[PDB]
């Protein structure tokens, strides 16, 4: 079991994880390759700070759920990958604030550089990293090779927030992981799921979180927007974070499957 308090917890993650994106200063973003490339303001200046925010996972469980109302009534809301709006309104709600996106969508989804879902809000990116790698060694090797798609997006949508996750920030949050639930974590990074929980925490004075942790609703679909079972739909120690530290009530999870976090803002250390 988990051996901090939840107060404990959240002033861990508050100093031990740096959620921060990649800036002009940081080199080889400084090279005249990637001039006028990267947003020159901070994430903080254009997103928030916010009281009430969600995210939404993509889970199929979201299917049903009627959540939208409940979703909507939020300064800022936070999504995955591709996951949509249109056609899903009643279910997972109408607006996305921010979309935080896994590097392999931008680089081999060839939708990412032609459907407009992904236009509306702030755009993140992150990629994998050979664990402890700073900046420059890591991008002789990123896991997946977005920065071309990056870049052509950029000069198509020059307005649109789109900021690049540092690569150190995904195993700080691991590190926590491997301190609470050592005999169990895997070598693999946190979810993007996990990831967005603590990039909204960071922004936010409370967030809620929509079938993270599954509600009575649970099921083998990958994704609500799923229409059959292919190669894209063939962990206990995150899901057991997010619980130690909700804030909600053990029926809104199951209703709708619904946890309650404080942001770091809020906390006392």
């Amino acid at each position: 079991g988990i051996k901090f308090s939840a107060e404990a917890l959240r002033c861990h993650l508050r100093d031990h994880v740096n959620v921060s994106m990649v800036e002009v200063t940081d080199f080889p973003f400084n090279t005249s390759e990637w001039e006028g490339y990267l947003p020159k303001e901070s994430i903080r200046t254009k997103a928030g700070p916010w009281g009430r925010c969600a995210v939404v996972s993509s889970a199929g469980s979201l299917k049903s759920s009627q959540l939208g109302r409940e979703i909507d009534d939020h300064d800022a809301v936070l999504r995955f990958n591709g996951a949509p709006t249109a056609n899903f309104q009643q279910d997972v709600g109408t607006k996305t604030t921010i979309r935080l996106m896994n590097s392999q969508l931008v680089t081999t989804e060839k939708r990412f550089l032609k459907d407009s879902l992904y236009n509306e809000g702030i755009l993140i990116v992150w990629d994998p990293s050979v664990y402890h790698s700073d900046i420059p060694k890591w991008y002789q090797n990123p896991d997946y090779n977005f920065f071309n798609n990056y870049k052509t997006y950029r000069k198509l949508h020059p307005n649109q927030p789109f900021y690049i996750l540092k690569p150190q920030m995904p195993w700080e949050l691991w590190d926590i992981l491997q301190e609470i639930s050592p005999e169990e974590i895997q070598p693999n990074p946190p979810s993007s799921g996990m990831l967005g929980i603590i990039i909204m925490m960071t922004l936010c004075d409370q967030v809620d979180i929509y079938e993270f942790l599954p509600s009575k609703r649970k099921t083998d679909v990958c994704y609500y927007y799923q229409k059959f079972f292919d190669s894209a739909c063939t962990l206990l120690y995150e899901k057991n974070l997010v619980k130690h530290l909700n804030q909600g009530t053990d029926e809104d999870i199951y209703l709708l499957g619904k946890a309650t976090l404080p942001g770091f803002r809020t906390i006392h250390c």
